[PDB]
């Protein structure tokens, strides 16, 4: 079972002996720190951490003893605040005397603003605020996945509007293929759920149960898939029988959309000769509600997409839409699911535009690029102490390293406000108390072991909409 | 609770319908496919087998749950209820799968078979690749353990050159990655993988994983020491950094203590606060209880070099038997910012050029060690190589025209020692010809049971550097 006493960086076990004597309050905050592009971030994922790990009776006698035994060996010394943990057990029935205030989930906030704050509610527990730094900072991951996914949605929206004149099907155009390419089952669920803030297409099944348990949707499920081959289901037929595999699969899934990986041996042969000649009769007969989606999976991603489109354009009837861009017949589409990240997505859609192909033609799948190839320094997600009370006097505290101004932190008690022009500002030094800027946008979401405010997944999605969608 | 019926890529739910009719066997394998990182450490499959795959993993409730989810997720009924029910009824929900694998901790060149998977019941031909997704997650502990070992090789080379021995090597790269990984589960897995090569960690999650799944003769596989963070210095107020330092080193007067020194001005902290104001509290410390000064910002090489130059003028420096400068035994440095395999190399080489022994320094690495890694670094990949259809075995493979690097292996596979003592993978069942001795793979899972396993002590032994051996 999970033990919050064993869920911190080891060194934090020793910090209760390091703060100034007579310290009754430690107050800390989280930001995606500005760096001298990702100019705005989607705040998502804290509610998962609050419910799974921080709420309710999280301290027991057994958990205290267990931690004491492990730390004895791990440090080869007796440092461990057994008394401090016993106090929370006896006084609060093991509930954390902590208050957390946060911006609503789904909110889209510029870099360098306070996103949440943490402080102890009992003077004895001044050490507890930063004990939970480690677990709370892991919110960097769903924030960053949700943010990077939204930035990809912006690119897709721009090019789809330009080449087609609308945004139809935008939420279905970037699929999560990342389940195998993340570091753990838990990561898979968190990451998949963060992608679903922006899109509806996923093969990372783990995201669904996470959303149902911790957030919830009006709809039965937040994400959807369609039948699709993998190389095993083609190659099992034997090298000389690729056409047999294709024919069998499209006939098995004749009335729903079906994706067929087409590059096992020669993607260009498969498109021109197998799909384009031998099996053409099984393709042109398909419903608009049940297209074949041809899937290349190797080679230079842009060069391969353009060549596949070129081949299919010469084998199938192409129209020109009202913006002047070429469109495949409605029973045929393409999905590129190899080597797609934010950079290559941009290259591909711009390449398509230059060659006059509508973005209606194509969907994208992304795996490692979407869920694994991200770190905490992409958005500089960071947790810092900004205010303490010592001997009953508050002091505004901060770091400001001489050789790196980008690592300077904020001072004092913080609040988040709308500006007169409708943007965001973080007020420092308790200046929100002067009430010159309307209401603080941070709300209490956790207090003394209870989750005090929750958001549904539908609300989060609404908060995270693109401006272009709003327009 | 975990449900293996809901722990695969969505599209695999539809694959049972796509294989050739009358297929009784699907046989697949995992490799770190060949195209830096010429050899890989095999680690982490034992965790997956025990946590997720062994015993009764199918129940009536789990089947109904998956049926209900997939009905909405596909907007159609495509889920193989009958196939899963067969497993429940016939095998009391134990997976009729056999997995063979190289021993954990083994160091194997790229492009070799590391494990294989096949069904043991013809009805369950579709099951082999259902579990691809979970098994392929082994890329992560493999990659962490591998990249961590590559860093140990660098540290070994430079420590040996500047000091003449390897004393303390295993304590020189510390895992600081707990906050920087994507989940609690990842933290434990990744920390355990670093502990294959090193003994220093602040990612507490790794300890419990190892104890549960691998085991060590020692009470714990990894260790930490007291250390400050910016909040324990800055809480004292900007004019009282010296007061913070004095309090901390006095509280931890008889054990090693690390104290982050860059809150305001690292160079002032080293030269004036440690080097003058509090110098008397440093030179009095035991060899068993050094102060470790921790810079945490600026260019990593430049900052380390300047910190060492400052301390070298404030404290008595010696010259070791190799001609390199050495701080007194009560004083060391740790660089825990910006460290990855590339910057590690730059820092130790830069120290060597300035005649500073690698004894003087330890490193901590967080996102670089545990997060900034992907499955394409070692090209970890699972593919089908052999099937039986209508009673006839067929060697199968992919070989995409535009990427010969993606070509997969054909047929039944085995791993062998060559006459020169290296590894070779034989394809097409050629291992059966017996020209290359016994298969080095071992059966590790069969029909719901883990059949062979390794302690963490054995894994560490297998993963040793040549220089250590
Ligand atoms: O290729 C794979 C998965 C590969 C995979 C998975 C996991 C790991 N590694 C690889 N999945 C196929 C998904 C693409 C389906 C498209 C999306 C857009 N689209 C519609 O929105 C639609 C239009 C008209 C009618 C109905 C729907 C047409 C159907
Ligand atoms: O700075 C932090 C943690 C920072 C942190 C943690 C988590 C997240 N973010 C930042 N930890 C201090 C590590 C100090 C390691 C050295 C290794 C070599 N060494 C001995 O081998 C030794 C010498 C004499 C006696 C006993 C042992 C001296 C101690």
């Amino acid at each position: 079972e999970f033990n919050i006493l064993l869920a911190t960086d080891s060194y934090k076990v020793t910090h209760y002996k390091q703060y100034p004597p007579n310290t009754s309050k430690v107050y800390s905050y989280f930001e995606c720190r500005e760096k001298k592009k990702y100019e705005e971030t989607v705040f998502y994922g804290l509610q998962y951490i609050l419910n799974k790990y921080l709420k309710g009776k999280v301290v027991t006698k057994e958990k205290i003893q267990e931690a004491k035994d492990v730390y004895k060996e791990h440090f080869q010394d007796d440092v461990f605040n057994e008394k401090g943990w016993n106090y929370i057990l006896e006084k609060y029935d093991g509930h954390l005397p902590i208050e957390i205030k946060a911006v609503p989930e789904g909110f889209v906030i510029p870099r360098g603003n306070v996103l949440f704050t943490v402080e102890n509610t009992d003077p004895e527990c001044y050490w507890l605020t930063n004990w939970i730094e480690t677990i709370l900072v892991q919110s960097w991951y769903p924030i960053t996945v949700a943010t990077n996914s939204r930035e990809q949605k912006k690119i897709l929206a721009k090019y789809l509007l330009e080449t087609s004149g609308n945004l139809d099907g935008l939420e279905y155009k970037l699929r999560d293929f990342g389940y195998r390419g993340v570091s753990s089952q838990e990561t898979a669920g968190i990451g998949a759920s963060a992608h679903l803030v922006n899109f509806k297409g996923t093969d990372t099944v783990a995201g669904l149960a996470l959303i149902k348990k911790y957030y919830g949707t009006k709809d039965p499920v937040p994400g959807y898939s369609v039948p699709a081959a993998e190389h095993s289901t083609i190659t099992a037929w034997g090298k000389d029988h690729e056409k047999d595999a294709f024919e069998h699969i499209v006939t098995q899934f004749s009335s729903v959309p079906v994706s067929v990986v087409s590059d096992s041996y020669d993607i260009y042969n498969a498109c021109e000769k197998i799909w384009g000649e031998d099996l053409r009769h099984l393709i042109v007969s398909r419903s608009t509600q049940a297209p074949l989606i041809i899937r290349p999976d190797s080679g230079n991603p842009l060069d391969t997409v353009l060549k596949v489109l070129e081949i299919l354009g010469k084998k199938f009837p192409v129209t020109e839409n009202s913006k002047g861009y070429k469109l495949l017949p409605p029973y045929l589409r393409v999905i590129q699911g190899d080597g797609v990240d934010i950079n290559t997505l941009q290259e591909i859609v711009e390449g398509m535009k230059q060659k006059m192909w509508s973005i209606e033609n194509i969907a994208f799948g992304s795996g490692g690029g979407l869920l694994q190839k991200l770190t905490r320094d992409l958005l500089n997600c960071s947790f810092k102490c900004s205010y303490v009370v010592t001997n009953g006097l508050g002091i505004n505290v901060f770091k400001d390293p001489v050789a790196d101004p980008n690592k300077r932190s904020k001072k004092g008690r913080l609040s988040l406000h709308r500006t007169p022009a409708g943007n965001f500002v973080t007020l420092e030094e308790g200046k929100g108390d002067l009430e010159e800027y309307g209401q603080d946008l941070l709300h209490t979401v956790f207090k003394n072991g209870k989750v005090t405010k929750s958001y549904s997944f539908d609300e989060i999605r609404k908060n995270a909409q693109l401006n272009i969608e709003l327009e």
